[PDB]
């Protein structure tokens, strides 16, 4: 059929069940961004533990 | 001016080549969900391999 | 009270501000896909450093 009409608030919406649903809901954000941004956190520690990396190297 | 929407069965589709295309196809689905869910699997072994971590700690 | 129509060139767009916006922008692949595909690279070395894993195992 036809159903052209979506909200305009700068946000993004997808076509689902003849309804506008925030695409972000299909992305899986707010429930998996952890694994996406975790490496950024763990990397910090690993990146700092380099002190033992070089020391042992030039020990 | 306007284009026909897709069916209504709980699924979602995007605007591509004037046709309905499951967004999931754009997310890759299985084509990259592996690296997204791999750490969850490998973490398990690493997490259970802590037995040797504390061992050295408490000797 | 309707949607433009979106272009037809093989690309895809979502419903945003009453305009066609490449969903890919919401997937995340512009100055961050690195952290997404980095593990694939670093894994190579980690996967290769197994030489020391088995060596120490079988001495």
């Amino acid at each position: 059929g036809y159903i052209p009409e979506a909200p305009r608030d700068g946000q993004a919406y997808v076509r689902k069940d003849g309804e506008w649903v925030l695409l972000s809901t299909f992305l899986g954000s707010s429930g998996n961004e952890q694994e996406l941004l975790e490496l950024d956190k763990w990397a910090s520690l690993w990146n700092w533990f380099n002190i033992t990396n070089w020391l042992w190297y030039i020990k």
